[PDB]
């Protein structure tokens, strides 16, 4: 994969909520420092909610890309609720760049 | 309604496949200069699959609105198919991204 591209994907849809460097602070959700071979549910210092904990599943390339391709299947309510609200912003936000571009 | 953001997730999300700009190319999908007032398929110069076209709806903020949160009730089958080639790709790169950023 292209880290780079990977990067401004990772600022667009994620970067809100997660930082990624060594010590970052857990922000709406947990630093994912570490992430690749930890279980599920371990960041040191996060409050996880409910769900999450109780998998037993070690992140991976493949579980991320699991994840990622269905994250309605896998995400707790809690984080849905936060997704779904940023989502909304940038659906208005998209709808009104568009019909500025559009129109211009 | 945050217009240059919305610039940001357009070019992320959208300017693979399409232009905004008056007698912008079409690419993958229609330019989609003028499409605010416009009825579905009617794009000059541009060919159109089935599913789209002869609807009657008209795009605006509304419609477009729904299309973004309930893609099924509006993209083709072909287009499904050219997305989900993207977020692919897009995975793979933010999973890239991902294994280089939680190691540093
Ligand atoms: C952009 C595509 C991403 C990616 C790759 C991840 N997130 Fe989130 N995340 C958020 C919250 C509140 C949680 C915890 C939910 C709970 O309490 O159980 C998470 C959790 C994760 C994980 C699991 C981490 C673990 O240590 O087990 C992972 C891998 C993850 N996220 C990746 C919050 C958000 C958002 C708030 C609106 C947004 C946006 C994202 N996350 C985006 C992404
Ligand atoms: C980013 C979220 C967007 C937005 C806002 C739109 N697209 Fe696409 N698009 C693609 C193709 C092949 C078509 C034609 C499908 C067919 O033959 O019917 C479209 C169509 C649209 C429309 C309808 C345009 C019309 O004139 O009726 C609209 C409003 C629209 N798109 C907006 C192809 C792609 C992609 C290829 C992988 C990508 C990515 C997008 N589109 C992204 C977006």
């Amino acid at each position: 994969g292209d880290v780079e591209k990977g990067k401004k994907i990772f600022i667009m849809k994620c970067s809100q909520c997660h930082t990624v460097e060594k010590g970052g602070k857990h922000k709406t959700g947990p630093n994912l420092h570490g992430l690749f071979g930890r279980k599920t549910g371990q960041a040191p210092g996060y409050s996880y909610t409910a769900a999450n904990k109780n998998k037993g599943i070690i992140w991976g390339e493949d579980t991320l890309m699991e994840y990622l391709e269905n994250p309605a299947k896998y995400i707790p309510g809690t984080k849905m609720i936060f997704v779904g609200i940023k989502k909304k912003e940038e659906r208005a936000d998209l709808i009104a760049y568009l019909k500025k571009a559009t129109n211009e």
